[PDB]
Order: C-alpha cells, then structure tokens, then sequence
C-alpha cells in the first residue's frame, strides 16, 4: 500500500509532526511511505520576513494524490480550521473529485495551533472535505496511551494527532505528540496494507 | 463480517431507511446483516399519544455493539444533533469504551428530518462520537448518482443517506433516497468483508 | 435582562463551573441571574450507585426557558456531544421552537471533559441545536488572557469555557479556568442587557 | 450601524445572494450598508479560462473590516469549507485578532453549493472562525417562512441563507432563497442598530 504524508508548515512544527507520522507508517511491512508539502502561498519575500522556515519535502501536486492508498493531512490552524495553503491545494482537486479518483481511499489528519484552541475543530472540518471525495475517515480514538495524560500540557486528540506550538511558536513537539503521531502513522498505514495490500 | 444497523424511529421515517441499508448491505456475499433500535426514553404513553410508531425490529443492548465488525447507525435530527434516544444509548457505551471494544470497527451513519435542516450537522456531529471509539468512518461521497438530481426535493448527502420527512411528517421516503440508503449499506457491508472476511 | 444558568453535571464539575459563570453574570448591574440544572434521567438508584453528587439548584422545565433574554448552557462532554440528559431536555423545547419562544434571545455554552478531548466539539454541536431555535450564538473569542497561558493544563477555549476533570473525575476547575467562566458570565450578561435592558 | 457584507463569488451565484443580503440590510433605518468582494487567488488568466465573473464590488483589505459593527460573509463551499478565496483572505487578519479589533461585532454567513451538499457544513465551520474573533454569531432560525417549504428544491438554511447553483452552475437564485438572504440583512441590520445606533 502506498501512504502520502501530505502537510502544510510555516514554521516547521507540523512539518516535525509529519515526519513523526511517516516514522509510524513505516514500521507497517508492505507501506510504501512517501511525505510533501503542499505549495507555499504566500510571495516569497513576505513568507522570508516573517521568519518562515525552508523545508526539504518536495511539493505535491494535486494530481499525483491519486497514487496513493492513504492520505494523511497535516496542516496548522488557522482560527479553528485548515490553512489556506492547504485549502486553495484542496480547492484544485476538482477533477480528481470528477473522476472519483480518491473514493474508498484512507485519509486521516493531524493539526497544530499556538494556544490549543481550535485544535479539534481543525481535524473535524478537514474531514468534511474528505468525505465529499468519498474518502474512508480514520480517526485515532485513544489507542495512544498518551491521551490519558494530563499531568503536562500536550496536544493530541481522538480525531488525530497534534502539537502544541506556544503563542510565539518557541514550543517544539513534545516527546508524548510525537507518540501520538508515529501512532497515527502506523495505525493508517495498517490499514491501508489491510484493505489494499 | 456482522452488519447491525442500529437505529431510533419515532415515525417510521428512519425504520424504513434502515430497512433498505439492510437491504443493501444482505447483497454482499459472506455479510451477516442485523437490525436493531435503540430503546425508546419517553414514557410510553407519551410516545403512544404522540402518535409513535410500534415497531418489530428487537431493542437493542449497549453490551452487542462489540459482536460486529460494522455499525450503520440511522437517527432522525434532534436541532441538527442525534435524538435523544440515541444519545442515551451511545452515552451507555462507556464499559465498550473502555475496553477498546469498538475500536477499529467500521462506522456509518444515515438520517432523517422534517424539512432538511440540520441533516449534515446530525450526520457529522454523530461520527464525532464513533471516533471517540476509535471506529473507522464511512461517508458515502458521491458514488450515489442521485446527488447529482436537484430536479426534485431529495435527502441524500455526501456524508450519508438522508430523508426528509416534511413538516407534518407525511412524507414517504422516496425512491432516489432509499437507492442513496441500499447504497450505504451496500458499500459498507463490502468493506466489512473485505477487512473481516 | 434575565440570565438562566442552565446545566447538566454528573460528578459536580458542571456545577462548580455554572456557579463561577452566574458569579460573573451577577455583576452586569441590572443582569437578574437564576441557576437552574436539567433533570437526570438516571434511575436515582443507579445514579448514587455511581458516585453521582446531589445537586441543590432547581429542576428546570423546558418551558421557563421563554422568561430568559440569555441562556448561558453547561454540560459535560459524552464522547464530543453535549449530554444525554441535555439532549433530552432540549428534545422537549419543540413547543418553544413551533412558537419562536427562544428566537433572537442569546446563547452561549461550556463544558467539562475527563481529559480535554471532545470539549470543542461538544460547544460547537450544542450550538447548532441553538441556532435551530434561531438564539444569538455568543463565542468568547480571547478576551480571557488565561487562553494564552500554555504553562498549566487547563480547560477553556474561544468557543466558550471548559474545565479538565481527570480521567477519574479528581481535579477540581483551577482558578484560571473558573476565571474564563466567570468572564463569559460577566460577558453574556453585558450583552444581555445592552440588547434588553 | 455600518454593515459589511463581504463575499466571494466565482460565477456570480454568491454575489446575487450578496446584493440582495445587502438589499435587506439596506430596509433599516440607520443602517449604512456596504458591499466589498475579497481578492481573488487564482492566476488571473485561468480565473477568466475557467469562465470566472467579472464583478462591480471593490475590493476588500482586511483592515477595512474594524469599520464595522456587523459583517455578513458569503462564500460558495468547496467541498464542505468556505472557498480558498475566503480562507486566505481571513489567514490575513492576524493583526485584527491580535488588537481585538473584531471582538463583540455582529458576524452572519451565507452560502453557495452545486448540489446542495455540504451547505451547512459550509456555514458552520465558517463560524468557528468568526468565534476565534470573538464576534457574535447571528443564526437565521426559522423566521423566513420559505424554509418550511419543501415543495421545491431550494437553499435556505437555520444556519444562514444558502442558494442551488445546480451542477453546472446553471441555476439562478431563486424567489424563496433571494427572500431568506434579504431576510438575513435585515435581521442582522436591526441587531446592529440596536446594539450601535
Ligand atoms: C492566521 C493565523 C491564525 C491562527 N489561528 C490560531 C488559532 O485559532 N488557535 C491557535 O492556537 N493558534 C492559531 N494560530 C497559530 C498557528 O496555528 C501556529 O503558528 C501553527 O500551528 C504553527 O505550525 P507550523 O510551525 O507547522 O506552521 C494562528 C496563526 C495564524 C498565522
Ligand atoms: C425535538 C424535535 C426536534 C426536531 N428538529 C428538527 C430539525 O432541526 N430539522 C428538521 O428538519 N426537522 C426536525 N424535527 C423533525 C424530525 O427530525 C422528524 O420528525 C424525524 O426525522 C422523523 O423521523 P422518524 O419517523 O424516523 O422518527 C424535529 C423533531 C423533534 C420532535
Ligand atoms: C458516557 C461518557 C462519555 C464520556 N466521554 C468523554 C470524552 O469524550 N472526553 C473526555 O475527556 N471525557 C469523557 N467523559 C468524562 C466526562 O465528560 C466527565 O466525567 C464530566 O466532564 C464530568 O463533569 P460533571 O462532574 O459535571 O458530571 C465521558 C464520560 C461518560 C460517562
Ligand atoms: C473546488 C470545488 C469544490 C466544490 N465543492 C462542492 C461541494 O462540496 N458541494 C456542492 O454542492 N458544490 C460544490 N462545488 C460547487 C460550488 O460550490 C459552486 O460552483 C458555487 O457555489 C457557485 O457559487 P459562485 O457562483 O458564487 O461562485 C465545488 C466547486 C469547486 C470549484
């Protein structure tokens, strides 16, 4: 089964996160695992002055999400929903769509916020999309035992990992989230090998 | 693989519906369908004096759920959430909770309304709680050919089969809906087995 | 203008959480403020059966809910929706719905959960059902600098306050997140009287 | 009161919806209206190649929005979200947030489909951004009659008014659905007038 780690990042903390997923999907025998970015935005200038970070994933293009087996979408919020970046990506997926090119595949999300606040409903709205293109939705209920814990400030939730980044982005994801995410990653990945091969 | 559709029904509206996704889902060799509600909370006077439905399917116990390897749960809206009846219900699946009982199990989801409103918030605020239990969601997309019609009024959404039952609850569910309802549970019963054998 | 203090609590959590939200409305000078809970629908048996703490506010009706001008609600979470016994309260307001009872008066909710999962999801479905009634939907946004604060585990969101319980229910609401209640209090009674009087 | 109804609209159907919100905003007394569209995102050649509308209404920055009391956003849905256009456009109103700047103004949506589907979902999870903002969120309800209508396929939500573009984007708004959008400016007009002057 081929797994796309497919994820939007400004500042490097969902793209921490999608390595972690890729980490998990990888420990699944017969997972073919591959991460990209979806496309900066934003006028290079104005993402370099904000103190945006480079990142090595190549860019997807929303054509070659029909490869894939699994989709798994990370994306920071943005006031309790996905990323425009990922948004306007999703928003070219309308042939895809046309053609039922990712109907019956898996798909599963992972989020970031600054405060935690939006956290939940980022993943749930993320879903919605997933489902107008017929998409199998796997959350990851609470198999990572790391959800139990509430004796230190940590992101993670039943629809799907997630980190908490700080309100000036100073926080990096903590050991516990990125549990959580390898956990997602070989869940999803299982899955797809279950279901596809 | 074990199919329960497992609904509530005050008119009959969603009774009907469930009758067709078991219809869908008994087309797949090697599917073991069965049909179940959830217990009725109002005093039965009141349920009689409202003009409530007697019906043949058995009451189901919360303690069940964990003996299928798919769910296809059918509720009319409430104000755009599950009934009552239903929320009772799944408020008693605490013990499987914890026991990761439903954990992994296929989920899906179907409605009805009187006049359509609220029919995707009751279908999508209803897989928040499947994915508490870590269940796998269905959403049906567009794979269904009459949620292309907007000829004539029709439930039916990407999310799940729907029907709309009118103001005064005199209407039948339609033709165009119970095929997006065999669909469902079709489709479902079919990755059921293809997971469960 | 007239606050109802409406809630549903279990455990106490609620409740503690619905008296610091009437402590805040009570000091809009001209806010008449009244905590009410809904009724439970545990047999009373197995409610003391369970640990169930026993409650000193006045069972609602799902009638008087017309006399407010501004219904602040509380449940905790079941699985990312509000309460059974929420649920079956609001499923008896289709009398007020039929007449407009509750149309343009305001709406706002909190919430309580063991581990922090689900506590957005159960505010944003709650207001659905409010939006059915046609109620004006009262987030808090970040007025409340205890949102910012990423250095202790605690409940509160933008959608409205939230308290953290522990998986076995022993943590009390921490005084940042009695904080946030209080404020949506203060917050929803100023709006209540700034549109009634 | 200043109203702002600030929309994005690729084909036009949006715009028609726009007008008349603006149309019904326009009917109070002491309401000053005003109609702005957000940019558009695509590469301007592919906008026009795809059919794309050329349109009247300036163009909005997102500063202009602390001018007003109330803002009454449409967008069409792409897949269940608001549109890329729109997502993008709110992405940049970080230092709105940051200042309060929106906090306590009036907010509304309506929306646009194909088919129908995903117009609630659409609504709703439009609102969670607007809640992250702190502004207060103004349902329809059931006040517009026509939302009882279930003889012809029309939009027309308790979320906020929605309109049927039809597949091919062929369908115009209609009486019933151009009525409930009316009905939604006026409504929201008059909150902002007696909560402003
Ligand atoms: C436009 C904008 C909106 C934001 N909205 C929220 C929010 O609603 N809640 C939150 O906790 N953080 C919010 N943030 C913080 C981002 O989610 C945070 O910087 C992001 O998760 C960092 O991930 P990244 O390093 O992968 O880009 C927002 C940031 C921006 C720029
Ligand atoms: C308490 C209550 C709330 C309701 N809320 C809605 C609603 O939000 N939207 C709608 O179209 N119908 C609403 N209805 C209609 C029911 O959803 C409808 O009667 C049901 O779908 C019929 O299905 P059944 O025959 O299986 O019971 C409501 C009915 C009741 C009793
Ligand atoms: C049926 C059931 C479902 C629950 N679901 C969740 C959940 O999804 N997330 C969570 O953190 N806690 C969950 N809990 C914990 C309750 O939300 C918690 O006990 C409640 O917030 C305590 O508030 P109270 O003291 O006011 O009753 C659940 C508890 C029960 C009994
Ligand atoms: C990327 C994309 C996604 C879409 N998703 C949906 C959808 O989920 N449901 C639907 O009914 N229509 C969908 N459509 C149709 C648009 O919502 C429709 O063309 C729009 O409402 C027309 O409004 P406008 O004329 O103001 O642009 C989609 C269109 C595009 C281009």
């Amino acid at each position: 089964a081929k797994v796309l780690v497919l994820y939007y990042s400004m500042y490097g903390h969902i793209e921490t996160m999608a390595r972690a997923v890729a980490e998990g999907a990888s420990k699944v025998d017969g997972a073919e695992v591959v991460v990209k970015r979806v496309p900066e935005t934003m006028p290079p200038q104005l993402f370099e002055k904000a103190g945006g970070k480079t990142q090595t994933a190549p860019v997807a293009t929303p054509q070659e999400l029909a490869d894939y087996d699994a989709i798994i979408f990370g994306t920071p919020t943005r006031f309790g929903n996905m990323s425009g970046q990922m948004r306007t990506f999703l928003d070219q997926t309308g042939g895809l769509w046309a053609s039922g090119a990712l109907y019956g595949k898996l798909a599963s999300v992972f989020s970031s916020t600054g405060t935690g606040g939006g956290q939940e409903q980022t993943i749930t709205s993320t879903w919605t999309t997933l489902a107008h293109h017929g998409m199998v939705i796997v959350p990851i209920g609470y198999a990572a035992q790391e959800l139990f814990d509430v004796s230190q400030v940590r992101g993670g939730t039943p629809y799907g990992a997630t980190t908490i980044a700080g309100g000036d982005g100073s926080r990096q994801p903590s050991q516990e989230e990125l549990s959580i995410a390898r956990y997602q990653g070989e869940y999803v990945a299982g899955l797809a090998v279950k279901l596809n091969g």
